[PDB]
């Protein structure tokens, strides 16, 4: 059903891939480490948020080493190239796990924004549906993306309402919740809007890529737009998170964050 198993794969563009996803493995392993051993440092009221970055560096990570034995599996050597054998590669476990880890992002982000009760509640309610619409539609959309290019492109369309949607929640939340921020964090938190719009636009660029570049190279493209994408989207965005929350920390009195802030 995924343009993946089209083709056979050069060497290079199969080690490639590899290697791929396995940095990807590595980086969010290394990031959890960090944010494990920063989360001292959080008052009680924004830990969780950094907590949230932990449990996201454990999913993304392991659907990214799964996806790599997925891809090693799948792929053997046979007369010079690397051919599909009995087992089979999809982006689709992907889209599955975004099922947890997009909420994750989302209510990490409202913590920080000093959200808290019904309005929270409230808040984070709308925007896990929001989030679900878009992927489970994309989900579907991408079964079609050999078979039906038209109805990828329509399954696409809709999931992109959604989409859009989400992104004016967050963004109407953020701009009116700014004020309430503390050591300067109503700055850090406008890049934040930046980045997930600039990150989280890179994996529709990828749902695509079948329409625009059906190939060996495409498939490549994807995998890699993917990974900028999920180091962009959990990584950098859980690092500006777990800064915010920090300085949010220092700025209401808690003294680990202070300390911790002081000695850097
Ligand atoms: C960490 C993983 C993240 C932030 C994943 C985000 C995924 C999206 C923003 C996906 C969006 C899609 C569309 C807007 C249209 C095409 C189908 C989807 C699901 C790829
Ligand atoms: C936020 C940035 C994250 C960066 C992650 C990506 C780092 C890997 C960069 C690779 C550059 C391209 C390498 C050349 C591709 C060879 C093509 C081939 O034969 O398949
Ligand atoms: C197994 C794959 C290769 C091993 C990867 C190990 C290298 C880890 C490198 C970068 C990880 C990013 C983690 C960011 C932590 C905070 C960075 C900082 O404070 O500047
Ligand atoms: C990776 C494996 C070793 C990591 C163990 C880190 C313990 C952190 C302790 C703490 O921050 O309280
Ligand atoms: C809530 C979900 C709304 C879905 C709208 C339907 C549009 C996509 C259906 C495409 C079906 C088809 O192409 O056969
Ligand atoms: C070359 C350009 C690549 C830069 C990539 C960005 C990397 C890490 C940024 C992590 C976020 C740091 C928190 C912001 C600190 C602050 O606002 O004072
Ligand atoms: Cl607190
Ligand atoms: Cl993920």
């Amino acid at each position: 059903k995924n343009i993946e198993s089209l083709f056979d794969y050069s060497a290079g563009q199969f080690e490639f891939i590899d290697h791929l996803l396995t940095m990807g493995v590595g980086v969010h392993f290394a990031a959890l480490i960090f944010f494990l051993v920063v989360s001292q440092f959080v008052a009680p009221k924004y830990r969780i948020a950094t907590a949230l970055s932990c449990i996201v560096m454990v999913s993304a990570g392991l659907i990214l080493n799964s996806q790599a034995v997925m891809w090693t599996d799948a792929y053997a050597y046979v007369d010079g190239s690397y051919q599909l054998q009995d087992l089979t590669f999809s982006n689709g476990y992907r889209y599955v796990n975004w099922m947890a880890t997009i909420p994750c992002l989302l209510l990490q982000l409202l913590i920080v924004l000093n959200l808290k009760g019904k309005e929270l509640f409230s808040t984070a309610t709308w925007l896990i549906l929001a989030a679900w619409g878009m992927i489970i539609t994309g989900y579907v959309g991408q079964l079609y993306e050999v078979d039906d290019i038209a109805q990828l492109m329509i399954w696409g369309a809709v999931s992109t309402a959604f989409f859009v949607v989400m992104n004016w929640i967050v963004g109407t939340k953020i701009f009116k919740n700014r004020a309430t921020m503390l050591g300067g964090t109503d700055s850090t938190i406008t890049k934040v809007f930046w980045l997930m719009m600039f990150a989280w636009t890179l994996y529709p660029i990828a749902y695509l890529v079948p329409a625009f570049m059906n190939n060996a190279d495409g498939v490549v493209l994807r995998q890699l737009l993917f990974t900028i994408a999920d180091i962009s989207s959990k990584v950098i965005y859980g690092l500006m998170i777990t800064y915010i929350a920090i300085q949010q920390s220092a700025a209401a009195g808690y003294v680990p964050a202070q300390q911790a802030l002081g000695r850097i």
